[PDB]
């Protein structure tokens, strides 16, 4: 936890994600766009950072803005508040939005709580433990989040994990022989979720979809995620793994915005994330591939990822058994 | 502590560090050119990792070799030790070496517990408390460490801590003026010491060296390292740092072999360090530039680092206070 706050404590932290255009641009569209619904209200801005969102919120003409902030980030929000003449409209509240007191329930809580694959971030459950100061009316942006599954094919992808252990084939290694461990080495690279970009040519299904609704969503929810899953195969091949991405909805009362981190939209810091299989499944066009891709909270932040499909028309099964807190960064 | 142990439970990380050729060739001459030193010896390697040192003691014919290593590297140490047919000479101790219990006491500790700056590892206090085990007329290997400070000159190092901060001088960032941080950025940067390596051209003085005797030291002689200097200046310009790198010698029987991690011989993974002063001093080639660099271990097994330094001849003084936990990884 303290590894997590002073990691977001750093303006090159703040800058790096400022810089992500679809998330800045998507974000001040979706409050401004729906200015009607900030004009006069009060906000409360979890995790705000440097501050952005409410400065957007202040555009949108708010009259009260809450700025909950854990990080050393939040003295660095003060000086945007200040310099930008908004003392009178930003209230900067250093602290955890779970310990700390607002002195009044607000029209609208914002927020960026997204990891990869929507639920990696502990600000999620933040974001839900925030509602306790929500009126019974009020509204959250985002407002509903979709995790999107779809098989893929990548044999690249899946003989780079065997060619990345090929270290330890040396019988020889200044007289070592290292070989016994190289099916551990090509198991612990199998274990890390990949995050990259790739050709929606590699998708061999449409995707199914997971939706969590944040006025409704309880913190304790987001504990253990069952996904279930049947894909109608549109392409005959290898399926190595599952291919995951997602998209928020800012459901206002002018128009629904959305931040989309599809294959199909244009690329963010999101990226999409890949989970191998052990073994890959041969699947004809017109088969089904069903499974369940499970995420349970571990103790890291992070989350412990099961997947288990088979094709139906054969009974060919392979699953596996992913952390999440070990991603690799594959992206170039 | 846990994301340490885990960091270092990774076959890929192993794999990472044992393809620095430098630290593997210079550890084997070590231990291989000396191997009267260990041959029918009793043998303690701390932090064994995959356990190569204690393949390397095997080689020159140790009688018993125990393997001590915290990470769950330490499943990994001992199938290599089964499939290298050394059930009998290398006995592997999960745990702590502080928390251990070995049988016997050694003739000779071998370790690799340098961090950046030689000092930037949890392990080298380790590597010290495991002398408890040592027979009193045993060795260590590393036996010294030499820790070299030379002043550099380089405007392009300087002026990039600037160019990086520039983001924050918008009047206009989506209609927020961030300007009020662009200091608050800089300072920031400044406060990471640089991890590349350079041209030997950008050294200004010859370099100081600060020696740690590992056969003498204590484990709390780390907490504090006070490093005088006085340079000689062979050239004229802008003072604009402090460059680190350190040597370690193995003072065997038969002939002393030394790591160096110097830019004048090959690159290693330890590369070296710069840390800039907050503004460049002006030094004439003849001129004396005197100070000292304090470092302070912090909780976060690192170090703070003062550096504070005059040119005798003028009286212009500089300063600066890094945080080795945020080094910059500038080498591409
Ligand atoms: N993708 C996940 C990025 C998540 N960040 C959000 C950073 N906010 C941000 O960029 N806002 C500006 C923005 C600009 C453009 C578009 C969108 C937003 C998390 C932020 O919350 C902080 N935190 C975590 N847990 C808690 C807590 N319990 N209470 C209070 N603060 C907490 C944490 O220190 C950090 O500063
Ligand atoms: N540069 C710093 C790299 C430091 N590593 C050393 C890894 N050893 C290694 O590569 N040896 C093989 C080698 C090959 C070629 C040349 C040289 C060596 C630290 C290793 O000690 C482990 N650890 C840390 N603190 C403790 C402790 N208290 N007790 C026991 N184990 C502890 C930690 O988990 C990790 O496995
Ligand atoms: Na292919
Ligand atoms: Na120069």
């Amino acid at each position: 936890a303290v590894q997590y706050f002073q990691f977001y404590g750093y303006l090159s932290q703040q800058q790096n994600m400022m810089q992500d255009y679809v998330r800045t641009g998507t974000y001040q569209r979706a409050i401004l766009q729906n200015h009607t619904d900030f004009k006069d209200k009060i906000v409360l801005d979890v995790g705000c950072g440097s501050g952005i969102l409410s400065f957007f919120a202040a555009q949108a003409g708010a009259r009260k803005i809450y700025a909950v902030e854990a990080s050393t980030m939040a003295q660095h929000a003060e000086v945007l508040v200040k310099s930008n003449n908004l003392t009178d409209r930003i209230v900067v509240i250093p602290g955890k939005v779970e310990e700390v007191s607002l002195p009044e329930q607000v029209d609208i809580i914002i927020s960026e709580p997204m990891g990869y694959m929507l639920f990696n971030e502990r600000m999620l459950e933040s974001y839900l433990h925030a509602k306790k100061y929500l009126k019974p009316s009020g509204n959250m942006f985002p407002t509903i989040g979709d995790v999107h599954l779809a098989p893929f094919t990548d044999e690249q992808l899946y003989m780079e994990q065997f060619t990345k252990a090929n270290f330890w084939y040396q019988p020889s290694f200044h007289g070592v022989d290292l070989s016994a461990l190289r099916g551990a080495a090509v198991d612990e690279y199998f274990r890390q979720p990949v995050v990259d970009t790739f050709d929606i040519r590699i998708l061999m299904a449409k995707s199914v979809k997971y939706t969590v609704n944040f006025l409704e969503a309880k913190e304790g929810d987001l504990h253990r995620i069952e996904i279930p899953f049947k894909f109608h195969m549109l392409h005959s091949g290898l399926v190595h793994g599952l291919a995951f991405w997602f998209d928020v909805a800012f459901i206002g009362s002018i128009m629904t915005v959305w931040l989309s981190t599809a294959p199909t939209e244009p690329l963010t810091h999101w990226y999409q994330v890949r989970c191998l299989f052990q073994s890959p499944l041969f699947a004809k066009a017109g088969d089904t591939l069903s499974g369940t891709c499970l995420l349970i909270a571990n103790k890291r932040q992070s989350y412990d990822i099961s997947i288990v499909a088979q094709v139906d028309q054969t009974g060919s099964k392979s699953s596996n058994l992913l952390d999440l807190k070990n991603p690799f960064f594959r992206y170039t």
